[PDB]
């Protein structure tokens, strides 16, 4: 406060952050009708990014196989190319990173951080945008694993540190590169996502310029919320996902990933008006 | 991490090691439709109720004495048994004398305690008291159009001043709470938003050097509406609880509200993130 993100290369687009951008979650897992009618639903509701998935990125989930995943996201790609709004893939596959730059996404948001053998070779080149995401696990096993930590802020952001550099390493600039925290993802449920929520500007490592490394924060509808409102399920979480969103913002996130959109977007137009109002004492 | 001073609400001892959700009892036309709703929101973690027979609103017409205290009466005398604490919004004297009368623990006046006879209405006894700010003129009971230097200045010497006469009458400072009146008589969004933005700073001091604990009420008002494309009330949810969240996290101790699950959903986060800032 009155913090401002550093901004973001993302493909086709330059984002800045006088506010926080809302990414809108585009599930790509039963059609394509049904999705594309869903991104202009979202886009109607204020979505500033859509991202677009054709797996389960969850623990836990079944592996979706290579063919599948690229028909489900590469013609979405495609149709959604036309409405000139920041297409982020959600993918850790670098064959899929390779189909979906190649059909003009701009965003590649990867759960592995770029860790899965051939991903920074697949991104090295252009100019999208690239979310290196903490987790916590062996690559190679494609699973999640249990929590463990010194300090888990002090962990994740030496991950990220590491990625960041792993990234420019390869040739990527530094301005292409946004980092997250990874909510969920190998974290005690409570104590360790909360620790991050809380804390979240010191997840970021610096930029060679100085400045943080922008972050996405992911929170919506996740187990951390269902966990402190007496256990209810994905659906009944709309109000305590608004609830974190805004905690994310408030702490420094330059891009919040939600399913619900235009609850997201009314939550930060009154924020935005709070922020507009102390700007003036 | 700030905590709000405590406050002494008829039956209960308040205390604000967290906020409180005060849910909406809206009682106008029935008396039964009240009280289930009222069963819901304590099911749904309403801390208290706000009981409410009137549009106590600007340009709302009012009712008769006779027919808020048919509405309120046997609310007040129907809820004392589940042991939450009882709020009647009302700026009416009378209405004030036969509420705590019946039992009542708050009385929550948007005029200040500004009625002629209100001061000597609650006087007496341990009943909680939330004296709100609202520009107009407590004669005709017209709204005043804004008019302020730095508004957040003025709510506060206003409300300094309304605890200080209910002192002088012999209220201990400790039953008193404050509220700066969103959405009474301030500029919709100029205004609303400087006293949400600068919220801690509209409560005077008590006697102790602890400032007066803050109600906020926000929900569905046209403050949100204003920075939301003007969306009607009912579609005001999220907007009514990111308010909410800014107000407790500016130190409100009590946010006064229509969607009571929502609200405590999105503060049973707001605290878990104060619990985890709190081990570092
Ligand atoms: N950059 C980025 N990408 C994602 C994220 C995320 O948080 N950040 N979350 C995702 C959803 N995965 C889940 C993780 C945990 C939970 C849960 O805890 O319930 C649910 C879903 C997939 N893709
Ligand atoms: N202590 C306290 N009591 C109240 C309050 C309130 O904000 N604080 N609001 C009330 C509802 N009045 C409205 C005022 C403004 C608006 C609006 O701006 O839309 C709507 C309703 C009545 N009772
Ligand atoms: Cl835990
Ligand atoms: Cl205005």
């Amino acid at each position: 406060s009155t913090f401002l993100p550093a901004p973001l290369q993302c493909g086709r687009f330059e984002l800045t952050f006088e506010r926080p951008l809302v990414m809108g979650i585009l599930n790509a897992t039963p059609a394509r009708d049904d999705a594309l009618r869903r991104a202009e639903r979202m886009i109607a509701e204020g979505a500033d990014l859509l991202d677009i998935g054709g797996e389960s990125t969850r623990p836990g989930a079944p592996p979706v196989p290579l063919d599948e995943e690229l028909a489900r996201v590469i013609p979405l790609v495609e149709a959604l190319r036309p409405l000139n709004v920041p297409l982020s893939i959600d993918t850790y596959k670098p064959a899929v990173m390779r189909a979906a730059l190649a059909a003009g996404a701009d965003l590649i948001n990867d759960i592995w951080g770029f860790r899965q053998p051939g991903a920074i070779d697949a991104v090295r080149d252009g100019n999208s945008g690239l979310c290196a995401m903490h987790m916590l696990g062996e690559p190679q096993t494609m699973q999640v694993g249990e929590p463990d930590y010194g300090d888990v802020v002090t962990d994740v952001r030496d991950f990220l540190a590491a990625r960041a550099q792993a990234l420019r390493d390869a040739g990527v600039a530094a301005e292409r590169i946004c980092v997250d925290p990874g909510f969920g993802f190998g974290k005690a449920v409570v104590d360790d996502n909360y620790a991050l929520l809380a804390a979240l500007p010191d997840t970021a490592p610096a930029r060679p310029d100085g400045r943080a490394y922008p972050i996405l924060a992911g929170m919506s509808r996740k187990s951390m919320l269902g966990a402190v409102i007496g256990g209810k399920p994905p659906l009944e979480r709309v109000a305590a996902s608004v609830a974190a969103a805004l905690c994310a913002v408030e702490r420094g996130a330059a891009i919040v990933r939600v399913h619900d959109v235009a609850a997201t977007v009314d939550a930060l137009s009154v924020w935005n008006a709070v922020r507009a109002a102390a700007r003036q004492r």
